[PDB]
């Protein structure tokens, strides 16, 4: 009720973002490592996810509502700060 964080804004997926509060669907996508970060669109089933939202950039967006990331490790990106997985309906175990 008191203002819960408030910073996400108004921007489309496709478009340059400096953190993940540019966009609707909060999702500033980057490279693996380095920067170029513009937004991209939430993981489905059988996708490659990172895990889950914080409050900045992501290397592979999160699964959506309802599916759970599958921490695989998954190297498609070769030196990064995470543990890729791919998106499945579950929900942790």
């Amino acid at each position: 009720v008191p203002d819960p964080r408030g910073i996400i804004i108004n921007l489309d997926e496709g478009e340059l973002c400096l953190n993940s509060a540019q966009c609707k669907s909060n999702c500033c996508q980057h490279d693996t490592i380095l920067s170029l970060s513009r937004c991209a669109l939430k993981a489905r089933e059988n996708s490659e996810c990172s895990a889950f939202t914080l409050y900045g950039v992501y290397y592979k967006c999160p699964c959506e509502r309802g599916l759970t990331c599958e921490g695989d490790k998954s190297l498609v990106g070769s030196i990064t700060n995470t543990n890729f997985g791919i998106c499945h309906n579950v929900g942790r175990s």
